[PDB]
């Protein structure tokens, strides 16, 4: 079917009024569309990408720390096996670190090489190369005028904002809340992924070259899992490229398009995505929670399925749901019944164990909070953990205060003889948040 090649939601901006314009806000955050790709950006903006330029990069910092993949230079959109026999889904990708200054070289050198192989006139074997992934730009300090160029956006795509859940988390989550760096040359791929937790996902190029790009809806995310499975590989933590002719035969639709440099691209929650590069350019990305009942239920439901596969979230989804209904006057019904229904959850859940450890003789110790103090993860098993802080007796008294989940605690030492219990928050305390949330009217 000609539906499973649909054309790419797209939108081209000529000035900043067309960037402003609110439709724009609520074309990419609508489900309906998977990915939106915002032509012409930089341009209606008049944003400096020159301050995103290598040059520019290797004359700040040019110390600083590079990640490097090494992958083999595949042809157009397929990935073959090293022999060069069967198109599979496992992709070569060997990590190791470099520097700003040391990567700027190779692609460089790399260019000029390509210039000398097109003025030589005249199944692989495949060449090797580099790409320099995920470069922090969180610093303030070190990074100044790049990040307040990226200030010029319009609100709803901004690393922070009012209405950008991430703003409301509390506290820094690398590479999401903070923005992260590419620097490629030709054939450069970011593996088929979902973001963390669901969250949306803003990329600008910053060219000279280009970037394809290759996306799959959410609803359809349990296939490609099925492909995984089936192919040996784990679809969250192994890198896989599609084979796009098993993709077809499933049935599921692919969008495919190119991005140019000063164009936007929107990724929608959920959205199944891989990329790679067909010039030499840069990139920078971060993520975006969007007030929707839509984002919410997905970040919730990767956070529940995290847990299953035995892998870390990102961002502390528990934490979140309170710090909102502490602080956000939420309008939309859909939503708001969402989260009155997982602080419900939560709160019998802690209202059960704290009943628990208090019927078996264990004393609950009121411990407190400071300010701007991070959700806490179990130091074992990495699971969020809220409020009740399984603590050695030890880390206790060296006031090192090591966080574990009650499950973790209790099978190092049967009856907690080992632990101690901490408390954050009072139960009144969180009786009254909850009680005194309450679904805000809008007339929008
Ligand atoms: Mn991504
Ligand atoms: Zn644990």
């Amino acid at each position: 079917k000609d539906k499973l090649n649909p054309p790419t939601p797209s939108i081209y901006l000529e000035n900043k009024r067309d960037a402003f314009f609110p439709p724009l806000h609520q074309f990419c955050t609508n489900p309906k569309n998977p990915v939106t790709v915002i032509r012409g950006l930089a341009g209606a903006l008049k944003l400096d990408l020159g301050l995103f330029s290598t040059k520019t990069l290797v004359e700040a910092n040019n110390e600083h720390m590079v990640e490097v993949r090494t992958q083999l230079l595949q042809p157009a959109d397929e990935n073959w096996d090293p022999t060069g026999t069967k198109k599979i889904w496992r992709c070569e990708s060997n990590r190791s670190h470099t520097t700003i200054a040391k990567y700027a070289q190779y692609q460089a050198s790399s260019f000029q090489e390509s210039l000398r192989e097109e003025n030589e006139k005249r199944k692989g074997p495949f060449k090797t190369i580099k790409f320099g992934t995920n470069i922090d730009l969180s610093d303030n300090k070190k990074w100044k005028l790049q990040l307040h160029e990226l200030t010029k956006l319009p609100a709803f795509a901004r690393v922070v904002s009012a209405g950008n859940l991430l703003t409301h988390v509390g506290h820094t989550i690398l590479g999401m809340n903070t923005v992260q760096l590419y620097m490629k040359v030709p054939g450069s791929r970011t593996p088929g992924h979902q973001e963390n937790n669901n969250f949306c996902s803003v990329n600008i190029n910053i060219g000279p070259g280009d970037c394809e790009w290759f996306v799959v809806p959410e609803d359809y995310w349990g296939v490609l899992n099925d492909f995984c499975e089936k192919n040996n590989l784990n679809f969250l933590m192994s890198s896989w490229w599609p084979n796009l002719e098993d993709l077809y035969e499933a049935n599921v639709p692919v969008y495919r398009f190119i991005q140019r440099p000063g164009d936007l691209v929107w990724i929608n929650a959920g959205t199944v995505h891989w990329v790679q590069a067909v010039g030499w350019c840069n990139n920078i990305a971060w993520n975006v929670g969007p007030l929707t009942a839509c984002q919410y239920k997905l970040a919730v439901e990767r956070y529940e399925w995290n847990k299953l596969k035995s892998v870390k979230s990102p961002v502390p989804m528990v934490h979140l749901s309170w710090n909102m209904a502490r602080n956000i006057k939420v309008s939309d019904p859909k939503l708001f019944e969402m989260i009155k229904y997982c602080l419900l959850k939560i709160l019998k859940q802690y209202q059960t164990l704290r009943e628990a450890l208090v019927a078996a003789g264990k004393e609950v110790i009121w411990h407190g909070r400071t300010n701007d103090e991070p959700a806490h993860y179990c130091s074992i098993c990495e699971v969020e953990v809220f409020n009740l802080l399984f603590v050695t007796n030890e880390s206790n008294t060296q006031k090192t205060y090591i966080v574990h989940c009650h499950d973790c605690a209790r099978k190092t030492s049967k009856s907690l003889e080992n632990f101690v219990v901490l408390e954050q928050y009072k139960m009144e305390d969180l009786i009254q948040v909850y009680d005194q949330f309450t679904l805000a009217l809008s007339l929008s």
